[PDB]
């Protein structure tokens, strides 16, 4: 009975294997744009992924991971509200059943198609095990995704995606630039918070752009025809693994921009 995203093990029941579920800086939780504060002093974000190197795309039974090779400093994060520097590990989506629905952050209250996290973690941790583990371990860019135009930078993630199928199957995924998956503007919105599937430790930097990316409605139709089973169990298919938004509680959301 391991937790996922159904009736009888979905977000609503985590809490009985993970109580810090109930914490007091649990993610995502829904933008006000209204009460978020201008913070004049928060620096421009830095993205340097001119290097990154990808190696593998994953289906874990919960999303389809995308990973890098983080032994260098190839693929960073700096700037914005971060101290020091955050190596790119992966990426992952979630998404929904229905175009109306999917992303886990939402912005006065609108949800988007799906959500798209690069997760990075603090180089002077050592390593990412290690990383989770500190308040300031993590940070998580979160992109929105809305159906329009496609976008082309996806489309070599969407044609790989019948080759992972089922839980556990992996493919060689090299020489994926993810600066294709990035909007025009960088401003953003930060908070303390945490990751949102389990173990649900309390140790992220949320960035989350202001600016959505377009793909199309085949694009994120392909999302869909996932499996949360492995091969040869019954087919589940791979829809709506967002978490709710959760309670702000003493948390301030600051906007990069006016
Ligand atoms: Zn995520």
């Amino acid at each position: 009975h391991h937790w996922g995203y159904g009736k009888h093990n979905g977000p609503e029941h985590w809490h009985k294997d993970f109580p810090i579920a109930k914490g007091e800086r649990q993610s995502p939780v829904d933008i006000d744009t209204h009460t978020a504060k201008y913070d004049p002093s928060l620096k421009p974000l830095s993205v340097s992924y001119d290097q990154a190197t990808s190696l593998r795309i994953l289906n874990n039974g919960h999303a389809f991971n995308v990973e890098f090779d983080d032994s260098q400093d190839k693929a960073v994060l700096k700037g914005g509200p971060l101290d020091g520097t955050y190596r790119l590990i992966q990426f992952h989506f979630h998404w929904g059943s229905l175009d109306g629905q999917g992303s886990e952050h939402t912005v006065d209250k609108k949800k988007y198609a799906a959500e798209l996290h690069l997760v990075h973690w603090n180089t002077k941790y050592g390593d990412f095990g290690k990383a989770v583990q500190q308040p300031d371990g993590l940070a998580v860019l979160g992109i929105f995704l809305k159906v329009g135009s496609a976008k082309p930078g996806l489309q070599k993630v969407v044609d790989v995606l019948d080759s992972i199928k089922t839980k556990g199957k992996s493919a060689d995924f090299t020489n994926f630039d993810p600066r294709g998956l990035l909007p025009e503007s960088l401003d953003y919105w930060t908070y303390p918070g945490s990751l949102t599937t389990p173990p649900l430790l309390e140790c992220v930097t949320w960035i989350v752009l202001k600016e959505p990316i377009s793909v199309s409605s085949e694009q994120v139709l392909k999302f869909r025809k996932l499996n949360f089973n492995g091969e040869g169990e019954p087919e589940e298919l791979m829809v709506d693994n967002w978490r709710p938004a959760q309670p702000l509680k003493n948390r301030q959301i600051k906007a990069s921009f006016k």
